């Protein structure tokens, strides 16, 4: 896939990340996107997490969605900078 | 390996990895399969985690049979959408 | 690099592991294995995490030699389980 | 890549990270330098954690540019011990 593509790919994944735990979990639009990139990276912190059964269910799209979608971006993103 | 024999392998992951939790930790079967995804995608929250010997040796079996299979499933489950 | 090697490597990873947690920071010898299972997988709870300076340093040890050697592990029990 | 350069880029991604956190969210260096390794790697215990809005953008700037740098320079090493 080219990496333009895999950029919009990913930016999606961050837009659905985002508003889902904002309106879903009801946290700021900024501690959702942190929450996003933490969540798709597999960071993981736990300062912030899902506490309704609707916000797990989301949380659990997000992981199958997201997790593979940014491993390739970061990997297209070395060869570019790298 | 055909793809819809990795969807099996990995959905009998989550089967164990559910089911376990609920049994041993003694967390609702929603909590569970939400847990089991959580670790199997190595995100890891710690909103929940095994507290009993028997839970964290659970725990270590579903790590060493789960986060490759949930890897590969991932990888395959880009091809399809991507 | 052949599969029993590879058992040896991560082997070797998980004593030296268990065996630093439970010395520099000073808990069970049973959560301090589960702890370094949890950590070379990067699932990293945080229900369990060092909280002195040596213990901080030995697990950025642990994590630099043990997370590549983890994840070779677990491809290679892939291909005998599956 | 030449695996003496893909040292030179961790390191510098060390630095970036450990100072980062330590001016922004006002940490001891030395737990600065652990949460950096803690973080590129995925471990994400949460320990430790951004707290103030500046910090959570820093740490996205942090977990996109370090955890594929980190990933390659694990399997980099790999091949010099192994
Ligand atoms: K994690
Ligand atoms: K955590
Ligand atoms: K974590
Ligand atoms: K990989
Ligand atoms: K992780």
């Amino acid at each position: 896939v080219p990496a333009t593509r895999i950029l919009l790919l990913v930016l999606a994944v961050i837009i659905y990340g985002t508003a889902g735990f904002h309106f879903i979990e009801g946290e700021s639009w900024t501690v959702s996107l942190y929450w996003t990139f933490v969540t798709i990276a597999t960071v993981g912190y736990g300062d912030y997490s899902p506490s309704t059964p609707l916000g797990m269910y989301f949380t659990v799209t997000l992981i199958v969605l997201g997790i593979g979608t940014f491993a390739v971006a970061v990997e297209r993103l070395l060869e570019f900078l790298i």
